[PDB]
């Protein structure tokens, strides 16, 4: 159980500790034996334009963890845990490392396992995040998929099934970044020390986001031991219970911060204040870091920046603040880096490039007229019949609904062909097995410029009725847009 209470007896400035102490990971001045020894020693860069544009009088330095060789801060822990395991004899050559995370920790453990010749197996359902799949497959990791709906309570969830797979595979191990002292200890021993030395002893506030609390708790313990007056600020997104002030749990786009449980490695006694963030301000702040500061970073970095800017309004000029930037743009290239993805989610407004289009740009989809496709029921149509229908369909998609009103899922030719070839779906089986539960849905009241912008990637868009119970209306493609534009 990752949510169990911690048994750690540490108190401030305590001497004798059972844990290992790793000061430095390697020496850049001479030849390094492996890429893992290059983890850490990341630069602390000043923010120049962003704080002065926001009227902040004090100094703000970003510790860049996207410059680690794996691309994230998680390298630090992925090494450390493994290291400690190897000193306990738990890790042998030929061992298989299993971790229940879809985040950057899987990439760190995949890289370290590649260096050490360990098999690596990562468990994540569906796609929560993508472009990390290519990186994990490139590093030699096996990826196991589960149902994405199952809560971490459910056995179908990635954690429980990760333990089941651990029991199935002989002589395997789970490092469990949530319960592992190596996670906070890596930042206690190294990250916090690097920040302390680089600041030359002058540091006042430290802002970081906590997914697992490892970073903020390790740096909080070490820095609070070195500088008792330091203020440690944690950043949690809306929809996560990590904040001691909470209440339900929501859905946010920003990856890497917040959880629906309270990890063991997170020590909330060293957290002075919690700041809550939203996807919009966070992601636009990350784009702001990239644009104004030339720092290529992820969304959690933007969340850190927004929290720090909220706190720093009244902070006097002589103080220094340090914020942690956990990872880089690599994973997010198609999500918050893309203007299309930003305008789709509503985080940016689509701009009308040609003034000729100005008349139909703000018109609603309601002015359009398109077919309302019959909603098929559950467990009726065989795939043969659905091959026929998809061939004959206007927009070449099928709609499956149990309620006859709201659309439960969709059927596409690509998913169907994938499942038929892989053997998951026999020809005479039911198409509901190949159903796609995630899909693009747009309110009936949206403007035609938004729809035309979304259609540049998605060939189809499901229109739902915002006034009555998100009721299914019809499917819209670029044919309807051209037909509305040209015939005026
Ligand atoms: C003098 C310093 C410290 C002492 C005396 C101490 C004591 C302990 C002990 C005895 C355990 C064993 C838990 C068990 O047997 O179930 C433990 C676990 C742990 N320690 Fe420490 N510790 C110290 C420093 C630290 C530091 C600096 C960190 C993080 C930066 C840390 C993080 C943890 C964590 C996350 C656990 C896991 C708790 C669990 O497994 O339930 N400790 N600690
Ligand atoms: C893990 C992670 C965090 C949070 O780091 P913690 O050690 O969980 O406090 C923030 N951003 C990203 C991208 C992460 O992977």
């Amino acid at each position: 159980q990752p949510n169990r209470p911690s048994y750690c007896t540490w108190e401030l400035n305590a001497t004798n500790s059972p844990h290992t102490c790793r000061t430095k990971n390697g020496d850049y001045t001479k030849i390094m034996p492996d890429i893992l020894t290059a983890i850490g020693q990341t630069p602390l860069i000043k923010l120049n334009n962003i704080p002065k544009s926001y009227g902040i009088k004090c100094e703000i330095y970003a510790k860049c963890e996207f410059l680690n060789p794996g691309g994230s801060v998680k390298d630090r822990i992925a090494y450390r845990m493994i290291q400690d395991a190897e000193d306990k004899g738990l890790l042998k050559p030929g061992c298989t490392i299993i971790e229940p995370t879809s985040g950057n920790t899987g990439i760190g453990l995949a890289m370290a396992a590649a260096v050490r010749g360990y098999k690596c197996i990562i468990v994540m359902p569906e796609k929560m995040s993508d472009e990390k799949i290519s990186t994990l497959y490139a590093l030699g990791a096996k990826i196991i998929r589960t149902p994405t709906e199952a809560s971490w309570h459910s056995p179908e969830a990635h954690i429980s099934v990760a333990q089941k797979l651990q029991k199935e595979i002989p002589n395997s191990i789970i490092l469990d970044q949530y319960t592992n002292p190596g996670n906070p200890l890596a930042h206690y021993d190294q990250t916090a020390i690097e920040i302390w030395k680089q600041c030359e002893g002058k540091i006042d506030y430290l802002v970081a986001g906590a997914g697992t609390g490892g970073t903020i708790s390790g740096i909080g313990r070490k820095l609070k031991e070195l500088s008792p007056n330091i203020k440690i600020i944690a950043v949690d997104p809306k929809g996560s219970i990590l904040d001691p002030s909470s209440d339900e749990v929501g859905f946010y786009e920003v990856e890497g911060i917040g959880y629906d449980f309270i990890p063991t490695v997170l020590d909330r006694n060293v957290i002075d204040k919690w700041i809550k963030t939203e996807d919009n301000e966070s992601l636009n702040a990350a784009r702001m870091l990239i644009r104004q500061e030339g720092l290529l970073c992820g969304g959690s970095s933007g969340a850190a920046l927004i929290a720090a800017l909220k706190i720093a309004k009244d902070i006097p000029e002589e103080k220094r603040m340090v914020i942690i930037l956990p990872d880089g743009i690599r994973n997010y290239l198609t999500k918050f880096v893309s203007e299309y993805w930003m305008e789709t989610r509503g985080f940016l407004q689509p701009v009308c490039q040609n003034e000729m289009n100005k008349w139909w740009w703000n018109m609603k989809i309601s002015n359009l007229s398109f077919d309302k496709q019959s909603l098929l029921k559950e467990n009726t149509v065989t795939c043969q019949e659905a091959m026929h229908m998809l061939k004959n369909a206007d927009s070449q998609l099928l709609v499956i609904s149990d309620d006859n009103i709201h659309i439960k899922g969709v059927i596409s030719l690509n998913k169907l062909t994938s499942y038929v070839i892989s053997g998951i779906v026999k020809c005479t089986d039911f198409v509901d097995k190949a159903m796609v539960k995630q899909y693009v849905k747009v309110k009936h009241s949206a403007t035609l410029g938004y729809i035309s912008r979304v259609l540049e990637k998605e060939p189809y868009v499901i229109i739902l009725d915002d006034e009555h119970d998100d009721a299914f209306i019809g499917i819209v493609n670029q044919f309807h847009i051209l037909q509305f534009i040209t015939k005026n």
